[PDB]
């Protein structure tokens, strides 16, 4: 039994462990969009590390949660990791819809979070949240805007043309 | 139109574009009271820096915030700027006294903020004001402090020294 | 009052003021252009850049322009700074014929002053727009005429991906 | 006989000779004025150097002019340089208030002569001018009116401390 736990409630301690299978879901989504991308009959490289490193940023952020989960005396427990929504992704467009769908779904986890542990005045929570997520999450959603704003430009009147040419002028390869 | 905002209300985007314009109008009146030291007839160049340099640095701040509304999904507009208070800005310790003035309403402007996004329960906003504007704004305002201190103290029966060594031996030229 | 002031006119003096607001006014156009450009639904970072950096140019102009009214004994005198043109500035195309109108009024502006410091015997004057101001207005210009044909040059038929490649293949980012 | 003169008239030719004789002779006043502050019952070896470096200065500026008038095909004339116009130059305010004197009166030479170019179509001397004589003028009266209300401010009650530290934290030593 923890000797150090001050302040960590039952139920923030059950969202944080909830938390940390919604970031592992996500994490594994992009590991099937990543390997989607890479398919011969799909194949925008730039797509595919796109969706690889968001794979990893994921899962170090439910790394992250489950050392605090530790360092404030509470227990990890985990469930299992649903598949991902979708065995197929379709385009580019219908794949950063789909993440920006999922990333707003994690942010408003956040948020939750953030709320609760507000209510129960537990202010490291909410620093560390604060600190190495709701920022992270913004600038993420930002860029997914961003890229989603050019992917729609591009589409027009000659979308395989404009798929190649974001693939590989706007992502890293 | 944004397809990112979340938790963005519309009273803190106003409010946002609102100390967009209150940062650029202290830039501005930061402008003249730096110009206004480098006149032949003021010619106090430590004064005429310190000045110059907090007009960066509250065009920086606006900037930040602009940055961080494009970020969150806002739409910047702009008003006005307004021309500074004075054309003649006085003494050295009429400048510093004006100055912390200035201050002391943009950081009233940020803690409104502040208090409007908790309110709002808008952490991501609370989380920026935090990390980026109010302990700046402490540091900044305390400077101020010190340096109207040691001016005044320098005051005493003969003005145009104690001017002049301030601005030689403490202010950076 | 100036004991340095001399063969600097109460025009010229005036007209300086004036140049200086009018190039406050340029960059603070040009800051409004940088962060339309940098909207999650416009997504330009090249374009945004562009004008980023134009404020900047532009601030700096006005700030050599205080610089000198100081240098000649003259007062510096801040009026408002009206608020740009537009809230939101169209296309990149748009954008760039807004930034050649802007640019002409300013070189027009560079040219009456030139024309009164001539009228009124004061080669310093002169000089200091010729070497600091009319050449690289006119460069700036030229640069800006040579944006418009290429941007005009990929419209045709499929403006979104002229309007993509235009940003990722001639502006940097 | 020149081989090579062209555009150069007679008038101008004589007027590069007398602001040669302006240039010298104020070289020698600022040697007079120099040595003045190196005496042991003056002891301002900050202003000593001041002066000093204007003196080598004017004599720069003398020889570039007689540089131009062979370059132009021109004769150099010389004449007596006429002895300073003190042989004690007071305080260092005095001294100050006499170069801004000095300083404008070869201003007004400069902007005569640059007058009587433009009347003869001489845009190769009018250029000559602007490039390396009007503003380096202008900038050395800016700073000499910044050095004089500095040395203003410093006399109120105790004009022996106000020369001192004038001397040891304005001027170079
Ligand atoms: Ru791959
Ligand atoms: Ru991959
Ligand atoms: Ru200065
Ligand atoms: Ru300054
Ligand atoms: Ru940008
Ligand atoms: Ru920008
Ligand atoms: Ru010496
Ligand atoms: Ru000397």
């Amino acid at each position: 039994s923890s000797q150090i736990r001050q302040n960590y409630s039952t139920e923030v301690e059950a969202a944080v462990n909830r938390l940390v299978n919604l970031y592992l879901r996500a994490s594994y989504t992009y590991l099937s969009l990543g390997f989607y991308f890479d398919r011969d009959d799909v194949a925008l490289e730039g797509v595919c590390h796109f969706f690889c490193e968001l794979a990893e940023e994921k899962r170090e952020g439910a790394e992250r949660l489950l050392k605090m989960q530790n360092q404030r005396g509470g227990r990890a427990l985990f469930q299992d990791l649903q598949k991902p929504s979708q065995d197929e992704w379709g385009t580019t467009l219908d794949a950063m819809k789909a993440a920006i769908v999922l990333e707003k779904s994690l942010n408003q986890a956040l948020l939750d979070l953030h709320a609760l542990g507000s209510a129960q005045a537990d202010p490291h929570l909410c620093d560390f949240l604060e600190s190495h997520f709701l920022d992270e999450e913004v600038k993420l959603i930002k860029k997914m805007g961003d890229h989603l704003t050019n992917i729609q430009r591009l589409v027009g009147s000659q979308a395989g043309l404009g798929e190649y040419l974001f693939e590989r002028l706007t992502l890293k390869h």
